């Protein structure tokens, strides 16, 4: 029901700012041994799928009488740049976990590791049985939300002394009076409060408690790095406050690096991780 602050002004940081915060980025990146990145809405807009809460984003819109625009189809959008940044820092061992607060099943679809992600406020390719629990990424959008059934069932088949369960598939889009995923939400707080570096991209950071999530790191002694085109609900709380476009922000990051983006050949789902890939050595700093 409370949409929160909509359509705040966009900030942008002057061109040398811009650079000198990104280099900072790749500091951080480089000295801290436990990495945890939260992404919100803003990392989508690239591709064609409109945010919440920016200059046109679904809630903006919709209190000012407008209708969001979306450029593409859910099964037809392709992970951004950020999104395959993002793959390749996990793969390299530069990112220990990814919180999530964004429905349109990027993440996943774009290779990355599900045992690494939080999906929050869950995923409209995925639905998961009302008894066992057992989840199902499909191909195409689960055509429900709110948690209701979706007329499929479970096909859970039976095993030593357990048979099979014809559970009831239930879609996992939560809505206003829904609580979050106690697994993803227990990993997300175990991921963060354990954080030396919480880098948000594209969220205000106005949803509780996935907003707050990324304190949990600056209360311990880490730091925290905020990247998000509008002022964030917890901007006073961040190290370094980057105002920029993701995309320009992550590829700059990327080339600090020394990292290429990997190549996205169509959807494809990863259920864990793998022992670090290879990675250029670290400046002196
Ligand atoms: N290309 C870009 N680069 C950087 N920032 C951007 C870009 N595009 C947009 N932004 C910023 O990205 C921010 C997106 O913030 P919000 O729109 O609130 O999305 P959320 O993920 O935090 O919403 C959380 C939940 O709330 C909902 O109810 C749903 O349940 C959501 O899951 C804006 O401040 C933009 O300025
Ligand atoms: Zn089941």
């Amino acid at each position: 029901a409370d949409k929160g602050k909509c359509g705040l002004p966009e900030i942008f940081d002057p061109p040398e700012e811009l650079e000198r915060k990104v280099w900072e980025l790749a500091r951080l990146v480089w000295q801290s041994s436990s990495v945890v990145f939260h992404t919100g809405a803003g990392i989508s807009t690239a591709s064609g799928i409109p945010d919440f809460r920016g200059p046109h984003g679904v809630w903006t819109m919709e209190e000012r009488g407008l209708a969001p625009k979306f450029d593409t189809t859910f099964e037809s959008a392709r992970p951004t740049q950020t999104h395959m940044a993002l793959v390749q820092l996990e793969r390299v061992g530069l990112l220990r976990f990814l919180v999530s607060q964004n429905v349109d099943g990027l993440h996943v679809r774009s290779g990355f590791p599900r045992d690494k992600l939080a999906e929050l406020h869950g995923n409209m390719f995925v639905e998961e049985c009302a008894k066992c629990k057992t989840q199902y990424v499909r191909d195409t959008v689960v055509g429900t939300m709110g948690l209701k059934a979706t007329g499929r069932l479970c096909t859970v088949a039976k095993a030593r002394g357990l048979r099979a369960c014809r559970g009831e598939l239930r879609d996992t889009i939560l809505d206003w009076e829904d609580s979050l995923p106690d697994r993803d939400l227990a990993l997300a707080d175990e991921a963060s409060r354990n954080a030396d570096l919480s880098i948000t991209l594209g969220t205000s950071l106005q949803i509780r408690p996935s907003g707050n999530l990324p304190l949990a790191t600056k209360r311990r002694g880490g730091r925290l790095v905020i990247v998000n085109l509008q002022p964030t609900k917890h901007d006073r709380h961040a190290d370094l406050r980057i105002h920029g476009y993701v995309d320009e922000v992550m590829t700059r990051l990327m080339e600090h690096l020394g990292l290429e983006i990997p190549a996205w050949d169509g959807p494809r789902v990863l259920e864990r991780a793998l022992p670090p890939l290879p990675r250029p050595p670290t400046p002196k700093l």
